[PDB]
C-alpha cells in the first residue's frame, strides 16, 4: 500500500516522483522495462564518452529500442524461392503483423520504448514551448491569466529538464548558418538556438538531460533523501486500473511481474498513468474505459468517449544539405592567406581585435590555427567545431516547427552537412483513432493497438505541403540538398510527436476529452493521466516540455487534495 | 598501489578478476568504456524481457557498438551536388578516415567495443573446444598429456562460461534440423547442439551468459565478499606500460581517466593486458614495444619483434535458407486431420504412444495444441519454438567450423528461417600484419591501428572456397537460399576472431612469438598478456572459450609466484 | 507528372573537351576527356534557384513521388552540350571557331 | 530501355570501388588499375559523366 503509485518511468511519470517524493508521499513506480543505463538510472544513452567520440553510432542504439506500434501484413512477393522450399498460398498473418491494420490508415512509423526512462534515454532534447496558437487554454476568458500560469509552469518544466539556449555558442557552423538565414529572411522570422535540456561540460562533451535529470529514480530513503519514500520496480507490466461501480474512485493497480510471472493487485490512494501516449490509452482501454475492439459508433462507449479519438501526429519533412562555398570561404573571410598549402611559404594571418574583421578573435584564432597546424585538410572549419542546432520557431504565418541541426537519428565531409526538420500541426479529428482489438494481442498479451489515421484534409494537408516548400527554400540560403538525403516526408508517426489519445479539456462533453486541467479523469477522484496523450490542440513543436507543464499542474492538484501518510 | 591491475573488463578481464580476486589479491581494474548493461555489471544486454520478445532488433545494439577499427580514405564520386554546395577537387582525408589504410590489404570488417564487459555484452555464447589440429601445445612431446592439460582448463572455463549443449534440446525447429542433417551425413559426420555459454530460464527466456557470469564486477569487500578487494574503475584510458630500462619489469600504468581528464600513473606488483586482440598490441606498442609505423625490416624492433606479426583472421560464409516443404510436413507427420481449418468440426489428433509414431509425445503435443489453437497459421511450428543452435564440429575433412542456427546479428515466415555461418581457419603469415601509425592517432588519442592482410594464397584460400562450396552442399539438404540472404564472403574481419597479435610459444625465437604458455611477456617478470592475441594457430571454432583457457592457466602461475598483500 | 527544369551555363576558356593522345576510344579515335564544372558566379547561384523554383512551382500540382525527389542529374545527362566549335563574328574577338555561316 | 541502349557514355573514369568480398580463391589485382573501358586521363570530379 502506497500513498501515489505511477505507472511509466519516463520523464513526464519522473516529473510526478520529482514533486511528489519532494512533498512527502510514500510513491511506488512501475516500469514493464528494465534498467540499462549504467548507474545513472533512466539517464541519457548518449552520454557515453564513446558514443559522444562516435556520434554516428547513437542511431543503432535509437532503432535497437523502438518497437513498432501496428505491423500490417506484409503483401511483398517472393518468387526466387527454390522449388523445395515451403511457400504458404497466401498472405497469411505472420512475424507480429497486426491482421486488424489497413495499411493505408496507419501511422507505420509509431513505434514505443520499453525501458527505465522511456523515450528520454534516447532522445534528441529540444525543449521549445508552445506559443498561444498551438497550446491548450488552462484558464478561459483571460489571456493574460492562462500566460501567467503557462509561464510559470514552462520555467519550472525547464528547471527541471535544465533547458537552455547557449550550449552552441562557440560553434563555427552553427554561427554560420543561424546568421546567414538571419540575413536572408530580413527581419521577417527570428533565429536561435534550438532550447535544448542539456549541460555542456567540455568543448566536446554534452551531458544530455533525461528522466534521470528530473529524478534520479533511487530508491528512498536514502543517505541524500533519508525522510523520502519511493521504490521503483522495474519489468512489471501494469495492465489493469479497477474501477469502483460509480466510476468516481480507482481501487487497484493490477500488475505482472515480468520476472517472476506472477500477478499482484496494488493499492495506492492516488493513481498516475504515465505510460506514453499509446500505452496509457491501451490500459485504460483494458480497464473498461472508452470501447474495446473496432469503432462501433451504433453502440457509443458510455465512460470516456472521447478517449482514442482525436488523435494527432505531426507531418514531418526532412533533407540534408551540403553547405555552400560561399559559406565556407566566409568562414576564412578575414584572413590574409599566402602561398600553397604544404609549401614553406604558406602563411596565414589575421589582426586580432580588428574593428573591420567580420568574426571574433576566438573564431579567427581557431580558423587560424586549424589552417596552419592542418595543412592537409582544405577547410576551414576546425574538425571539433561543435554541431548546429539552430530553429525559427512555429508562427502563425510559417506554422511548423524546424530543426536545422545534426541529429543522431560519409563521402561528404561531415563538417559540411546540416540536416533540416520541419515539424508540421495536425487538427484533431474525431474520425482520427487509436483502437485496441478485442482478439488480437501484443508481446504482452494485452489488447493490440490499431490506427485508423490520415491527415486531414483541408488546413493538415495544405499547410504540410506548403512546410515542405519552406523546407526547400530555405534550406536552398545555406547549401544544395545531399544525395540519398532530398526532400522528403518521412513515415506517419516516425516523429513520435503522437498527442491527443487521452485529450485534455474544460468539459467532457463540450470540449470532448478525457481529463480536466488538472489532468484528473473526469469522473475519478484519484486517477490521474500524464503525457503527450494529454494535448488536445494542432501542435508543430516537440510535445514534451508541454506534457511536463501540465503533470507539474496535475501535481500542483494532487498536493492541494491528498495528504501525505505518516513516515 | 594494487597487487594487480588489469586492463580491459571483457569475459578475460574477467577471468583474470575472478581467479585473483578470489585468491585475495587486492585487484584494480580499468576500463576505457562505461558501465551500461543494467544493474549486472558487463552483463549480457540481451538479457531483458523486451529483446527475447523482440530479438529482431538486438543487431541494432550489436551495431551500436562495434566501431571500424580502420577505415580507409574514402574515394566514391558524388556528382550530383548542386552547383553552390562545397566541393573540394580531391579525395582528401575526412570523416575519420585512415590515410595509412591501403584499402585493399584490410580488415575493413574489424570493429571494437568500448563498454564494460567488452564484446561479452552482445555475443553469440559459441563456446567450442579446438581439436589438437586448431590448438596449440601446452605440453611438449607427450599427446596425452597436453590433452589431459587443455580438458582440465577448458573444462574450468566451461564452468565460469556456464557453457551447455542442452538449452535449445525442446525446439521442434532445432530437432527438426539436427535430426535431418544427422540422417544425411549418415556414417560421415557428427552434429550436435552449439555449446552455449547460457543458461535457460523458461521455456522463453535465456539467461546469456557474458563477462558478468564470469566475475561480477561489483567492487569488494562488500557483504558477499567480506575478505575481498576488487575495484572497477569506467571511463579510464590505460595509455602506456612503464618499462624498466633494462626490459625485465613494468614499473607503472599511465591512465587517463575520462571523465576528469586527469592523467595518473598506477603501480601493481603484476600487470594483465586484457584490452582485445588489437587494443592490447596498441598500448604494447605504444609503450615501447615491437615498432610503431609503417613496418621497416630495414630496421626491425628490438622488443618483440612478432608482436602485431602472423595475425590471423577467419574467413566467414554466410546465407539463410527456408525450410523445405518436406521438412515441414514431417513435423506433422504423426497427426490425422479431418475437416478444413476454421470448420466446427475440424480436427487434428495423434495417438500418444503410439509405435508408429515418428516423434515423441510432447512434440506431437505441442503441434497438435498449435494447429488447433491458431487454425488460421498454415504451419505446425508453435509460434514459441526456440531457434535451431547446430553445429558440425571441424575435422580434418571439412576443417571449417560450422553454426546451423538463428543470431541476432519480413516477407517469409521467421520459422521457416536457417542461418549459416562456416568458419575457415587462417594459416599464421609473417607478413599479415597489425600495426600502428607514428603519425594518425585515433579518437582517444593513440597510435591509429592499420591493417595489412590478405588472405593466404595456398591451403588457407583452397580451403575458404571449398567450405563456400560445403555450405551451399549442406544447406540444401534443409532448404533452399532465401532470397536477399545468397551464400557468401563476409566482408574481411567482420568475424571478430581476430588472433595471433601478441602471439603464445614456447621460444620467442624459434616460434615467433611475444608471450610464454603462462601468457607472460618474454623478458618481463610481472607482465601478462589474455585474450584471443594470445592464439599462434589457424583455428577456425570460435576462440573465446580457448582464450580464457589460457587465462585460468596464466593465472595458475600468477598465484604461484606473487604474494596477495595482507588484509 | 515529370518536373524537368534546364539551367542555362555561362562560357568559360577554362572548360574544355580534350582529346588523349595516348588512349582511344572504341573506333581507334583520341579519347574524349572533359575538364569541367559550372561556373561559380551566375551560373552556379541561378541552378539553384532554379532548383527552388521547382521546388516551388511542383507544389501547385501535387507532392513529391517518393523515389523521384528533386535532385540534379549526373553532369551532362541532358545531353545539351555546346561551344564545342562555337560560332561568332572574329575568330579573334569572339573566341571562336565558325562564322555566322558556320563556315571554319 | 531504347534510350539506354544507344547512349554510350564519353568519358569514364578509372573506376575506384571497394569489393573485398571476393572469394579468397579469386584473382585480385593490387591497384584500381585501367579497366573496362575507362579513360585514365579523366579527372572524375571535373567529369560530364552523364555525356553520351
Ligand atoms: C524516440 C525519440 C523520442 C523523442 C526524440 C527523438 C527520438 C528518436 N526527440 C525529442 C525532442 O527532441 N523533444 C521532445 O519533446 N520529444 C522528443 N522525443 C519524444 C519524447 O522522448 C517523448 O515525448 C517523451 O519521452 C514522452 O515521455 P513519457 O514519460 O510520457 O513517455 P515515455 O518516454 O514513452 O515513457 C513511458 C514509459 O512507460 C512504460 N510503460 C509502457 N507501458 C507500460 C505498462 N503497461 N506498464 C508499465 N510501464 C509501462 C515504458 O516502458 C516507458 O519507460
Ligand atoms: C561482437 C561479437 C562478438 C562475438 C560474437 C558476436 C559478435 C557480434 N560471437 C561470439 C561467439 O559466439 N563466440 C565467441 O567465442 N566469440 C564471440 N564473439 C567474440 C567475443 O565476444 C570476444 O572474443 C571476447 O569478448 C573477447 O574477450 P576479451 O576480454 O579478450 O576482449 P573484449 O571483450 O574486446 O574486452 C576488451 C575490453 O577492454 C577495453 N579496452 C580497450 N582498450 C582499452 C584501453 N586502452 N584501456 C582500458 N580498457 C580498454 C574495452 O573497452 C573492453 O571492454
Ligand atoms: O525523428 C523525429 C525526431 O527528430 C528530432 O529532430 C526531434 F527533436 C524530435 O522531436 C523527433 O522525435
Ligand atoms: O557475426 C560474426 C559472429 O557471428 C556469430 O554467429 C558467431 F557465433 C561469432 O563467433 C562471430 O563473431
Ligand atoms: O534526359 C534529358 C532530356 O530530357 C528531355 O525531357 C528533354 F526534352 C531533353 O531536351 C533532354 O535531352
Amino acid at each position: 500500500k502506497y500513498d501515489v503509485v505511477i505507472v511509466g518511468s519516463g520523464p513526464i511519470g519522473c516529473t510526478y516522483a520529482r514533486e511528489l517524493v519532494g512533498a512527502g508521499y510514500k510513491v511506488a513506480m512501475f516500469d514493464i522495462g528494465e534498467i540499462d543505463s549504467g548507474l545513472k538510472i533512466g539517464a541519457h544513452k548518449k552520454n557515453t564518452v564513446e558514443y559522444q567520440k562516435n556520434i554516428d553510432k547513437f542511431v543503432n542504439v535509437i532503432q535497437g529500442q523502438l518497437m513498432s506500434v501496428s505491423v500490417p501484413v506484409n503483401t511483398l512477393v517472393v518468387d526466387t524461392l527454390s522449388p523445395t522450399s515451403w511457400q504458404a498460398s497466401t498472405f497469411f498473418v505472420r512475424n507480429g503483423s497486426n491482421p486488424e491494420q489497413d495499411p493505408l490508415r496507419n501511422l507505420s512509423g509509431q513505434a514505443v520504448t520499453r525501458v527505465v526512462g522511456g523515450m528520454s534515454t534516447h532522445w534528441t532534447c529540444a525543449t521549445p514551448r508552445f506559443d498561444r496558437e498551438q497550446r491548450p487554454l488552462l484558464v478561459k476568458d483571460d489571456a493574460d491569466a492562462d500566460d501567467a500560469e503557462w509561464d510559470r509552469l514552462y520555467t519550472k518544466a525547464e528547471s527541471y529538464f535544465q533547458t537552455g539556449t547557449d550550449q552552441f555558442k562557440e560553434s563555427i557552423r552553427h554561427n554560420l548558418v543561424l546568421n546567414k538565414l538571419t540575413e536572408e529572411y530580413k527581419g521577417q522570422r527570428d533565429f536561435q538556438q534550438i532550447p535544448l535540456a542539456a549541460t555542456r561540460r567540455s568543448p566536446t562533451f554534452v551531458e544530455w538531460s533525461s528522466a534521470n535529470t528530473v529524478f534520479d529514480l533511487q530508491n528512498r530513503p536514502n543517505t541524500d533523501a533519508p525522510e523520502e519514500r519511493f521504490n521503483l520496480f522495474p519489468a512489471v507490466a501494469c495492465e489493469r486500473v479497477v474501477r469502483n461501480a460509480l466510476n468516481s474512485e480507482i481501487e487497484s493497480l493490477h500488475i505482472h511481474d515480468l520476472i517472476s510471472g506472477d500477478r499482484f493487485e496494488i493499492k495506492a490512494d492516488v493513481y498516475v498513468l504515465t505510460a506514453g501516449a499509446v500505452h496509457n490509452t491501451q490500459l485504460l482501454v483494458n480497464s473498461g474505459f472508452g470501447q474495446l475492439g473496432r469503432p462501433n459508433p451504433a453502440n457509443p462507449p458510455e465512460l470516456l468517449p472521447s478517449l482514442g479519438s482525436y488523435i494527432t501526429e505531426q507531418s514531418l519533412v526532412f533533407c540534408q544539405t551540403v553547405m555552400s562555398t560561399e559559406l565556407i570561404d566566409s568562414v576564412k573571410s578575414d584572413m590574409t592567406i599566402r602561398g600553397t598549402p604544404g609549401e614553406l611559404t604558406y602563411s596565414v594571418t589575421y589582426t586580432p581585435g580588428a574593428s573591420t574583421n567580420k568574426h571574433p578573435d576566438w573564431w579567427n584564432e581557431k580558423v587560424k590555427n586549424h589552417m596552419m597546424q592542418h595543412q592537409e585538410d582544405p577547410l576551414p572549419i576546425p574538425f571539433e567545431d561543435p554541431e548546429p542546432q539552430v530553429t525559427t520557431l512555429f508562427q502563425p504565418s510559417h506554422p511548423w516547427h524546424t530543426q536545422i541541426h545534426r541529429d543522431a537519428n560519409q563521402s561528404i565531409d561531415s563538417r559540411l552537412i546540416v540536416d533540416w526538420r520541419f515539424f508540421g500541426r495536425t487538427e484533431p479529428k474525431e474520425e482520427n483513432k487509436l483502437w485496441f482489438s478485442d482478439k488480437i494481442t501484443d508481446a504482452y498479451n494485452m489488447p493490440q493497438p490499431t490506427f485508423d489515421f490520415r491527415f486531414p484534409a483541408g488546413r493538415t494537408s495544405k499547410e504540410a505541403e506548403d512546410m515542405m516548400t519552406d523546407m526547400c527554400v530555405m534550406s536552398a540560403k545555406i547549401g544544395g540538398f545531399l544525395p540519398g538525403s532530398l526532400p522528403q516526408f518521412m513515415e506517419p508517426g516516425l516523429v513520435l510527436h503522437l498527442g491527443g489519445t487521452h485529450r485534455m479539456g474544460f468539459d467532457e462533453k463540450e470540449d470532448n476529452c478525457c481529463v480536466n486541467t488538472d489532468s484528473r479523469v473526469f469522473g475519478f477522484k484519484n486517477l490521474f493521466l500524464g503525457g503527450c496523450g494529454n494535448i488536445p490542440t494542432a501542435y508543430g513543436a516537440n510535445p514534451t516540455l508541454t506534457a511536463m507543464s501540465l503533470a507539474i499542474k496535475s501535481c500542483e492538484y494532487i498536493k492541494q487534495n491528498f495528504t501525505p501518510s505518516p513516515f
